[PDB]
C-alpha cells in the first residue's frame, strides 16, 4: 500500500516535522505521513493529498487551480505548478504588531486577505479589519529562521508582490519579470517629469533604471540576488514608485511595509530586505533627496553612518547638495564659503519688478528625471518650457527667412558630422582645435562644390557658429575636436528645456536652510596629513574634521588658490589643466514697455544675425524674461571672442553697445531707453572666474572622472567640472555633490 514519510522531500530541510498549511483535501495529512511532503520553504510544506486536491482532474479544487493556471500562463512568463499556485493563493499572510515596543510577527488566519490597512493597524491577537496581554506571547519559532541567509537559499520560489505601487508604471513588462504576481488584476497624479523606469528595449534616457535588471553597483552590494533578482527588483521598484508618488516627505521602512503584500513567511524576508535596500538607495541619493528636510532624531541613515564629520568648501549647488545630503544622513557638516553669499554661479537678481532675473544659471536642459524638476515639484514651483520659435533678426530689422536659418543650420551640422568622422581613429596626441578643423572642412567644401553663399547666408552660418561657442563657453579654437561633445556618449536628460522662472536661488536657498554655513570664509589651506583634515581660512581661522570635500570652480583649481598638503598628484594636476574654464557673460535690460511684442509676437527669444565673424557672439540671442508677457525685461549673452572685446568696457559702455544693437534690430521702430540693467563680470569674480567647463584640445572627457577621484578616502571633489556624464550644468554640479555625499557616507 505505497510508502509514506514524516520528513520533507528536500534533503537538508530544517523542518523536523512538516505540517500541512493548506488543509484543502478531506484527507489532508495534517502533521503525519504522506506519499510526498512538498517543500515551499523550511517552514512551509503541504501534503500530497492537498496536492492532488488541486492538481488531479477528478478532484474538487481542480477548477480553482485550472482557472488560476489560465490567468497565470497568459500574463506571466513563470511556469504554473501546484507549488507556484499554493505560494500565490494558499499560504497564509504574516503581519507585524504595529505597537512600537512589540513589532512581533504573527500568522493571520486563512480567510483574511492582507490589506495595507490591516498592516498599518494590526495588534497582536485582535481580530483584524477592526488589553495588551497578547503581545508578550512568543513568535512562531519559524519566524526567527527567516532572517538567516540559508533560509532564502532553501526557498524554492521567489516572492511575487501583489498590488505593487510600481505596477501602473510597468505594464509594458511581464509582471513576474519585475517581481509582481501575474494573478493580480491590478500614471495619473504623478509628475510628468518622473519616469524612473525604462520601457523595454529603450536606452539613452538619463537616470532611468531598468525595472527587470539589477545594476552593477546594486549587485556589488546585494550579490545574493545575482542569480535571481526577482525579489530585489520588486522591492527597489516599489521604493521608487513610492518615492515619486510622494517626494515631499521621507520614505521610511514603516511607510513601505504596508505596501509589501505577499503570502507566506517570505513576506518577513521582504520586510527585512526593504529596509536594507532603502538605506542603500538613500545613501546613493536615488530617493529621500532633493530639498527634503529632516529634523533631529529623524535622520535618514542609521546611527552607524553617523560617526563622521565633514568640511565642505564652496556653497554652490554641488557644495550645498552634499551638505544637505550629509546633514540629512546625520553627519556633522560645516560649509566654508569664500563669498558673502551662497549660490556660486547661481545668483538671482530679485530687484526687477515682476520677474526674477538670474545673473548666473536659470535654464534646465532636459527635465525628465532631472533632480531640478524633482526639487521644483518639492517646492511647488513651475518651469517654463521653451518655445521652438526664434526668428533670426538682422541689423537693419529684416527678419531672416526661416528657410535660410534652416539651410545654414544644415550645412553647419554637416560640418560637425565630418569632424565626428575625422576623429574616429585619432588619439589625444593627434587632436586638433575644433574651430580649425571646421575652417578646413568648410574651405574644402566651398572649394570642392563651387557653391556661393549670399552675405546673409554666411552671417547666418556665423550665428549657428556662435551658438556652439556659447555651448562650449569658448571660441572654438580652444575647444577639442576629439572630445567637445564627449558626454553625449552617455544617456542624456530627455524632455523639456525650461526657463526656471522663480530662479535657481529658490532651490539653492532651500538646500542651505538650517545648515552651518560660514560665509566670508575663503579657504587658504587644506592639510590632510595628520589624524584629521585641517582647514585654514585667509584670516587664519582653523576648522577641523575627518573628511573634506572640495567644490571650488575649475578656474580656482587651475590657479592653485588652495594650498594642498600633500600636493595634488601629478595625474590630478594634468587632468585639471586639460579642461578649459569656459566663460560667458549676461546683460539684463528693463524697459518701460514690451517694445518688441509687435515684431516678436510672443516668442521666448529672438536672434541677432551677427554682421561679421568678428562681432560673432555679441548679444546673439535676446531672452524675454516674463513667459506671462506682462513685464518688460530682456536678457542677452556675450560668448566666444565677444567676451574678450568687452573686458575693457565698463558696464555703461556695454549697455550702450547692447542698446545700439537693439536699435539696429528694430530700426523700423522706436526702442525706449532702459530704466534698469546689469552686466555680469563672472570672469573677474575672484572666487569663480568662469561660467562652465569644457575639454581643451588634447584633453579627454576622462578628465572629469580623474578630477572626481577621492584622495586617501579623505579629500573628495565635486562640482560641474567633476561630472563626466553631466558637465557644465547646475544639475551636473548637484548630482556630483550627491555622488560625493554617497562616497563619504559609505565609510
Ligand atoms: C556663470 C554662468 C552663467 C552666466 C550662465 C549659466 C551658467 C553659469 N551655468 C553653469 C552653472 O551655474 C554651474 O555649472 C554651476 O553653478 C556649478 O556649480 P558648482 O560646481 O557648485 O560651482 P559654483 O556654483 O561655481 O560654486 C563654487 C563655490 O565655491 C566658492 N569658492 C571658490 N573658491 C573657494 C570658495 N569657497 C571657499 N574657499 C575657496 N578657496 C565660490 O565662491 C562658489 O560659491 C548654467 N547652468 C545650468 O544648469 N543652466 C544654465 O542656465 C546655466 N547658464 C546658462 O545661462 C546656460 C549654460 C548652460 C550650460 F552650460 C549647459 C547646458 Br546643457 C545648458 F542647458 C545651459
Ligand atoms: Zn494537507
Ligand atoms: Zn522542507
Ligand atoms: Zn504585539
Amino acid at each position: 500500500s505505497e510508502k509514506k514519510y514524516r520528513k520533507c522531500e528536500k534533503a537538508g530541510c530544517t523542518a523536523t516535522c512538516p505540517v500541512c498549511f493548506a488543509s484543502a483535501s478531506e484527507r489532508c495529512a495534517k502533521n503525519g505521513y504522506t506519499s510526498r511532503w512538498y517543500h515551499l520553504s523550511c517552514g512551509e510544506h503541504f501534503c500530497n493529498e492537498c496536492f492532488d486536491h488541486y492538481y488531479r482532474s477528478h478532484k474538487d479544487g481542480y477548477d480553482k487551480y485550472t482557472t488560476w493556471k489560465k490567468i497565470w500562463t497568459s500574463n506571466g512568463k513563470t511556469e504554473p505548478s501546484p507549488k507556484a499556485f499554493m505560494a500565490d493563493q494558499q499560504l497564509p499572510y504574516w503581519v507585524q504588531c504595529t505597537k512600537p515596543e512589540c513589532r512581533k510577527w504573527r500568522q493571520l488566519t486563512k480567510e483574511i486577505q492582507l490589506t495595507p490597512q490591516i498592516a498599518k493597524t494590526y495588534r497582536c491577537g485582535m481580530k483584524p479589519n477592526t488589553t495588551s496581554d497578547h503581545c508578550s506571547l512568543p513568535e512562531d519559532l519559524r519566524v526567527l529562521e527567516v532572517s538567516n541567509h540559508w533560509w532564502y537559499s532553501m526557498l524554492i520560489l521567489p516572492p511575487l508582490l501583489k498590488d505593487s505601487v510600481a505596477a501602473p508604471l510597468l505594464s509594458a513588462y511581464y509582471p513576474d519579470c519585475v517581481g509582481m504576481s501575474p494573478s493580480c488584476t491590478s500614471v495619473p497624479g504623478m509628475n510628468r517629469y518622473f519616469q524612473p523606469f525604462y520601457q523595454p528595449n529603450e536606452c539613452g534616457k538619463a537616470l532611468c533604471v531598468r525595472p527587470d535588471v539589477m545594476e552593477l553597483d546594486e549587485l556589488y552590494e546585494f550579490p545574493e540576488y545575482s542569480r535571481d533578482p526577482t525579489m530585489y527588483l520588486a522591492l527597489r521598484n516599489l521604493i521608487l514608485a513610492l518615492w515619486y508618488t510622494n517626494c515631499k516627505e521621507a520614505l521610511t521602512p514603516q511607510k513601505c511595509i504596508p505596501h509589501i503584500i505577499v503570502r507566506g513567511l517570505v513576506r518577513i524576508r521582504c520586510v527585512q530586505e526593504v529596509e536594507r535596500i532603502l538605506y542603500f538607495m538613500t545613501r546613493k541619493g536615488l530617493i529621500n533627496t532633493g530639498v527634503l528636510s529632516v529634523g533631529a532624531d529623524q535622520y535618514l541613515l542609521p546611527k552607524d553612518y553617523h560617526n563622521k564629520s565633514v568640511i565642505i568648501i564652496g556653497a554652490g549647488p554641488a557644495g550645498l547638495a552634499a551638505a544637505r545630503q550629509l546633514h540629512n544622513f546625520g553627519i556633522k557638516v560645516t560649509v566654508l564659503e569664500a563669498k558673502d553669499r551662497i549660490g556660486g554661479r547661481v545668483w538671482d537678481d530679485k530687484s526687477f519688478k515682476g520677474v526674477t532675473v538670474g545673473r548666473g544659471a536659470q535654464i534646465v536642459n532636459g527635465c525628465i528625471n532631472n533632480p531640478v524638476a524633482l526639487m521644483c515639484e518639492q517646492l511647488g514651483i513651475s518651469m517654463h518650457k521653451f518655445g521652438e520659435r526664434c526668428d533670426l533678426i538682422q541689423e537693419g530689422g529684416r527678419i531672416t527667412d526661416p528657410t535660410i536659418d534652416k539651410r545654414m543650420d544644415f550645412h553647419f551640422n554637416a560640418l560637425l558630422d565630418v569632424v565626428s568622422e575625422w576623429r574616429k581613429d585619432k588619439t589625444q596626441l593627434q587632436d586638433v582645435p575644433l574651430g580649425e578643423k571646421i575652417e578646413e572642412i568648410y574651405k574644402a567644401f566651398i572649394k570642392e562644390s563651387g557653391i556661393q553663399f549670399s552675405e546673409l547666408e554666411g552671417q547666418v552660418l556665423q550665428f549657428h557658429l556662435s551658438n556652439l561657442e556659447y555651448a562650449c563657453g569658448s571660441n572654438l579654437h580652444q575647444v577639442s575636436a576629439r572630445s567637445w561633445d564627449h558626454n553625449e556618449f552617455f544617456a542624456q536628460f530627455a524632455g523639456d528645456h525650461t526657463l526656471l522662472t522663480p530662479g535657481y536661488s529658490v532651490i539653492i536657498e532651500k538646500l542651505a536652510e538650517g545648515l552651518d554655513i560660514q560665509l566670508k570664509s575663503p579657504v587658504q589651506c587644506i592639510d590632510y596629513s595628520g589624524d584629521e583634515v585641517q582647514v585654514t581660512t585667509t584670516d587664519g581661522t582653523g576648522y577641523s574634521a575627518q573628511k573634506v570635500l572640495v567644490t571650488v570652480p575649475l578656474a580656482l583649481l587651475q590657479k592653485g588658490a588652495i594650498q594642498f598638503n600633500p600636493p595634488l598628484s601629478e595625474k590630478k594636476m594634468k587632468a585639471i589643466n586639460s579642461l578649459g574654464a569656459g566663460i560667458i557673460e549676461k546683460i539684463a535690460l528693463q524697459f518701460p514697455y514690451r517694445f518688441w511684442d509687435s515684431k516678436v509676437q510672443g516668442a521666448d527669444f529672438f536672434g541677432h544675425v551677427p554682421p561679421s565673424a568678428s562681432k560673432r557672439g555679441l548679444f546673439a540671442v535676446f531672452y524675454d524674461m516674463d513667459p506671462q508677457k506682462k513685464h518688460s525685461v530682456l536678457m542677452s549673452v556675450i560668448a566666444g571672442e565677444a567676451v574678450a572685446s568687452v573686458r575693457t568696457l565698463d558696464d555703461k559702455q556695454v549697455l550702450q553697445q547692447c542698446m545700439a544693437t537693439l536699435r539696429e534690430l528694430f530700426k523700423e521702430q522706436e526702442v525706449p531707453d532702459p530704466t534698469k540693467y546689469f552686466v555680469t563680470r563672472w570672469s573677474t569674480d575672484p572666487w569663480i572666474q568662469m561660467a562652465y567647463s569644457f575639454v581643451k584640445t588634447g584633453g579627454s572627457g576622462e578628465a572629469y572622472d580623474i578630477i572626481a577621484e577621492d584622495i586617501q578616502g579623505t579629500v573628495f571633489f565635486a562640482g560641474e567640472a567633476t561630472n563626466r556624464h553631466f558637465p557644465q550644468t547646475v544639475t551636473g554640479a548637484y548630482l556630483s555633490g550627491v555622488r560625493e555625499a554617497s562616497k563619504i557616507a559609505a565609510f
